[PDB]
């Protein structure tokens, strides 16, 4: 109802969604009263179109390739590209092939984020996109022996790995989130994080 897929679980979002010729599919995988994650996929040379939203809206592209036109300007979309639209904004998306999206939004030119954090040895550096009462949005890299302890978070969390590959624990439980797959870290339940194995670097965007 509020978290759409089950938590505490490595999920690849490339093979969860997928589109056959000339459709569009879309899935909420995280919903709260001002702010929610959602997933598209878009067959080739379809479209969605978008009216000048009353809040804000993030894209994480995680397949394929696109071009986006706000208000009348083509910005391009590509795998592993980040893009901020602001509210008040008409835009549409456009497939240039099969193009999937992380959508979030707050109910009321695009960028490579992984390049945006350096690794950097023995260390965690952390870089805070958005900071907001309903949606906080992180990258971070890690180098392998780092970790956080366990800790809460008010909202749901959702984690994806960018590079690399990372230990996350949900209550204890442990479980490895490899470049390209995601995860639920639920609201009011301690996690922790490890860079076991080697580097990595994540996206968190805690919906609250």
């Amino acid at each position: 109802a509020m978290v759409k897929i089950e938590v505490a679980k490595p999920i690849n979002f490339n093979r969860l969604i997928t589109s056959k010729e000339a459709e569009v599919v879309s899935m909420r995988i995280l919903n709260q009263p001002n702010s929610y994650i959602s997933l598209f996929s878009l067959a080739k040379d379809e479209e969605i179109t978008a009216e000048a939203m009353l809040g804000n809206r993030y894209y994480y592209c995680f397949n394929g390739n696109g071009e986006i036109f706000i208000e009348n300007n083509k910005k391009t979309i590509s795998n592993g590209d980040f893009l901020e639209i602001t509210a008040n904004h008409n835009y549409s998306i456009e497939a240039r092939d099969n193009l999937k999206l992380i959508e979030i939004g707050e109910k009321i030119s695009a960028f490579n984020l992984a390049e945006v954090v350096e690794y950097q040895e023995g260390k965690i550096v952390s870089k805070n996109l958005v900071a907001k009462p309903n949606l906080v949005m992180t990258i971070m890299s890690f180098w392998k022996g780092e970790s956080l302890d366990p800790h809460k978070a008010p909202g749901d969390a959702l984690v994806t790995v960018l590079d690399g590959e990372g230990k996350y624990y949900v209550d204890g439980k442990p479980f490895i989130v490899k470049k390209g797959e995601s995860a639920v870290l639920p609201a009011n339940i301690p996690h922790a994080v490890e860079a076991e194995t080697e580097n990595f670097k994540m996206l968190l965007i805690l919906v609250k």
